[PDB]
């Protein structure tokens, strides 16, 4: 009902326009990286063949190394999600012999088979002679650091932090969280990489990992950063030595992220990211008004409307009784609404996905996976229509 | 400063929010024309050679027709611009002895060569000896009704109506307005072809002029209903009748609108329409911003931050040269694109006074994107419209105020 | 049989000679268009938008004038088709009161319905009162000059001249008889506008029609000229002012040829028109030797092995018969090769074409509809299996 | 001159025949590859996002692996170059403890930083604890038996096997002396893991490594399988383990080869494919034409004319840095792209020696295009080979030669 919505709309108001705060100092961070690096129209241009000598390719890197404050990046279409950009950093810089924690509990699913837990044989960490381990998080979410303190060992090369909680049922981590963190982590061996797994967190807050102290960061541009224009694709931002050594591992040793053809891919990339903080804050401001509608008629929600925000992601526990809404999230969509989504093999995950985009998997657009998590929407406009109509039904 | 800016956005609040109201209801209607046409990713892909039987561009056509209440409608690649839209609907459906009768007055300056008022022998309206006279308007800025009737004559084919005020000194028409120049020129003759210059007003209210009476629209998919996505083109929407003469005259007699390859066009245009009335508001709302700020800081602005909405049009008077130039280049420093090239007053074929412009944009000529332009000459008018996002908007107008206040 | 085809071959082996001297010449006509217009990795960049300033369209513009000897060009994805360019030259130039002349007889039939013959009120030349009429033939393909000279009129602005036979039963005219024909209709009005319907016709011969007197030329980037790489389009060749007037019609007055972005179509267009000389060869090549090996059984083929050439088409009489050899090229194409063509409407033709191509419609490509016209084919191998293997069904 | 061009192609003229004759071959080969995987229009649209069930992809690796006579192929724009798909190779199937044995001297030299022979803690075989180690070559250029069979070990998991001898003073490895190798190395251990680096021989022979024996190959598509138009990638064919094994290193364990987004590469991947047999010829047929000619005016030439033909290599040695430089110099100026750009000696990282390099080419960097370089040093060897028609290289070579002579 409409007076409703006028009640829930008043009510989260004050929370939406510190969103968009955050929007317009997050959109002047990447408009003042764009002019620092000069970007021109003679930066969209393809290269082709062995991409040697890419201005455009160049320049979009050094963009958003300027924007996440990092050294340098790899951003390219040649990293095909955000899975292949933290695998491409745990092989890049792990060797046999060397240790990986992940002290934020289990990862995702995925990221099982690439540490070699899942899929052995396969050409995991494990196969190479690269250790892993996870340090279980505490009932509440928060992280067990003197569990984290006696599992890092002279061992340790790398800590890893997944911020976004994923399917967990743990809050995502906070860029002040992480900080705390990092210096935990820090004071015990100050020669530890820190690793943040930063997907669906790009520009929700006012800072990234590595201002306060992530020496390497990886995600997916088919999420928040791609701005919903980005076709395929992952980014890495972090120190120099770290990054190439990164792309030694996407491309061999010898040549690295020297090459790499661009391709058409550029202009969208750009655009994307130019676009990013405003329709991050779409994502968010309808992740707000979803949370606080669906505890309107009872519907259990996390994070609830008024609490801390610092991914896309809200989840909405039902505990049958969701099919009539996450069905009704695609049947909301502008692309396939008329192809109702059921439970099916997802690759690279060993267990009803709404994802009626324009581009194919991408979740900066409205999804609904699952206690559906559902996120995304390019305009607040969409989610409100989505959101009210998929309620309307349940 | 940031007093000031608290001042103006809380001012002109109730107002952003009626903007996004309309995106709402506009997000809507186009959601729900692709649902209704069934769209699928199967609609984005490219056709090559003759594009026969390109489901994607024939699905995206009825997309339109759907959002704009038309019978049909021609979106094409190879529509390279609004004004190849408009010359594509006039020639489509005027013959020799046919006359075309403009009642907003003279039309914006490209059309002159293609109506024939200015140059000769290029294949213009009057080379094919049809028709064109415009109507002036009333000194307020109202269409003359006495004077359309006199006009109209058993010869006038077509009534051209152009919604946007683009650089003359009127107000744009609004909906309402145009409703009511329909109703009064079907009332001399029912069977006239009543056609909208539809440029910059897509999405900017609940209705479009063909809901109104209007028989067929044209516009560019560089402005409002590309999104900020197409990287070229244009639309025409209308009654099937109109839209298939335009088709044989954009290809060929004969074959029309069944050829023309897609290319790699169809997804940033179904991406772009969808995302089009979100980033028209974003336009509206900072032509507001842009409006009510330099108010605060004894500039004339026009329109004011409180008059009605029907197109992106904004400009600010400075009565000053030096003010002007300023402001439009901070306008190209605070953009993505280019920001370093500093625009400077150029010379511009067919006009005596130099123009300035700000166009740091990701694709050519895009004024959906941030834009600052005008000639440089008294009262030093500069349109400063358009805008990805709202914040882009505000942080560059905010920019632009502090070099020259 | 192998055995028919190695007498075959070395009966048609000095006329393929002749061919290649043809298609060496060609390639250094055009690889030194490229060296005079200095042709530059720059010139494939995008443009965008409004398309002003794109110097890659206007090379790729001034590459193929150069070629043709004609001042000018106008070479787009902006125009559709060999059609669309053809009727871009007639409405750019005629105007009320003006006749048009086609004195090679009834063109193509789709022209029909451009001038007004069929069709009427859809905006065909007749419609904007311009007037139009042809001159048939003689008997024996012959055009008929003292007929010619009785229909030319103080009204006659131009003179058209179709090239290619199309599917009329009539040889197609070779550069020296449209040289004959141009200094005829130039005696009697030297101010008349000669313009010449060039499809299939590009890099036959050592010469194109504006070297022996034509003002103009216009034909279709899916034949001879895309070298099977031009995805879509047509290109106008001649006199500047004619090509500016082409162009205020594929536009509008007072922009005309300076607008139209170029978007991702530049590199295939000069690759494209690079290879057209060689991929042209591989197509005279191949009809000469199905002219040959279809006279082996019996079948009648016009323009026989040894006949002079100027285009790409080749005829097989069979006057049912030929269904299983139709349908046997279709099956001895790359694309598409299970689908079976048959009878079908063919927009702008009142009345089985196997089209089984990487380009939809493209005819420099293998393809066979009819008395079969079979033509095409990007290499001379695939012409030669293709053949053998249809012949082989018949 | 033209009477010296009647000899030489008279003379060459029956072995360009034989050329012709794998061409069609090769042609129907490929052809019937098509038809058996039921290409339609249907498999070149673009896929987007993971890539997930892209049957365009798919069937193109399906096309490969039949072409090729594997069980499997991996076809991807995501291989960015030759050395990228070989690595891939060598990643995805070695482990710590295992041994690489290259049998054919030492390979191409960017091999040396994949396998950790130069720089260290990039990530090399090195790095990750997997052996290598090359077998020399006979002086004669055959492999030297006796120390393949000593140096093979029970950690020896593959034999490499280098075909075309790039730069290496030595003759490029016909299929004929591949399968010689094979069948020793199986004969020592049937087991182990034969891999070709198959770069620039694909199509200038009947048959390809699979088919007598050879486990898996890698190769550019910048080379001979694109056919001038694929605009970069890699492609790696054999056994279905294998290339498992090479997906999950290529992207990641567990997902492997159902993800990667195709974009917009499939349609010319294709295309080149089809035209790579032809293409290929023209490149051997203009390498026996530059051989013959270069021959005539006394300098050296290897291979010679009438040698056996196994991949698209052919060098001439000038004895004079002058000639060797002009005639560099002389094949830019007759390509097609930046004709007006000549090169000169310039410093390669990692070479005491400048190198001449003439690159006017449609892609960056691709060799079935027309190209000549080497580095200035005695003998003055330049290798001038590829080019996409027969035509443009009997042009460049004869204007060459004018140059030099």
């Amino acid at each position: 009902i409409q007076a409703i919505r006028k009640k829930v709309e008043t009510q989260i108001d004050d929370l939406q326009n510190k969103t968009d705060e955050i929007a317009e100092f997050n959109q002047a961070k990447v408009l003042d990286a764009f002019q620092e690096n000069k970007v021109s129209d003679f930066h969209f241009h393809p290269s082709t063949g062995y991409g040697y000598d890419d201005e455009g390719r160049d320049t979009l890197e050094r963009v958003y190394a300027t924007v996440f404050k990092t050294e340098a990046a790899l951003v390219r279409p040649q990293i095909i999600s955000g899975t292949h950009a933290i695998s491409t950093v745990l092989f890049g810089i792990l060797r046999p012999d060397d240790e990986l924690l992940y002290i934020t509990g289990q990862p995702y699913d995925t990221l099982e088979e690439i540490v070699g837990i899942r899929k052995q044989g396969q050409g995991s960490l494990k196969d190479f002679h690269i250790g892993y381990s996870s340090v279980p998080l505490l009932e509440n979410g928060d992280v067990d650091f003197p569990r984290i303190a006696k599992k890092m060992t002279p061992k340790t090369k790398m800590i890893g932090i997944q911020r976004s909680r994923g399917y967990a049922d743990r809050p995502s981590f906070t860029i002040e969280k992480i900080k705390e963190m990092i210096v935990f982590v820090k004071n015990i061996n100050p020669e530890v990489i820190v690793f943040v797994d930063n997907c669906y967190g790009e520009f929700v807050e006012y800072q990234e990992p590595p201002e306060v102290g992530a020496d390497i960061i990886a995600g997916s541009l088919i999420k928040n950063p791609g701005g919903g224009l980005a076709k395929t694709g992952g980014y890495i931002a972090g120190k120099e030595a770290l990054v190439d050594l990164c792309g030694y591992r996407l491309t061999t040793p010898g040549i690295g992220r020297e090459a790499g053809a661009s391709l058409y891919s550029l202009l969208e990339m750009y655009q994307g990211f130019f676009l990013a903080p405003h329709v991050t804050a779409q994502a968010i401001k309808g992740a707000r008004f979803t949370a606080a509608m669906l505890a309107e008629f009872g519907v259990e929600a996390d994070p609830v409307w008024d609490a801390p925000r610092t991914d896309l992601i809200q989840s909405v526990s039902f505990h049958e009784k969701m099919v009539a809404f996450a069905q009704a999230i695609q049947a909301a969509s502008p692309v396939n609404a008329h192809v109702l989504p059921i439970g099916a093999y997802m690759p690279g995950y060993e267990d009803i996905m709404a994802a009626g985009t324009f581009i194919q998997g991408a979740s900066l657009e409205l999804t609904a996976d699952g206690q559906l998590y559902v996120q995304g929407g390019l305009t607040y406009e969409h989610i409100k229509i989505a959101v009210t109509r998929a309620i309307q039904k349940i």
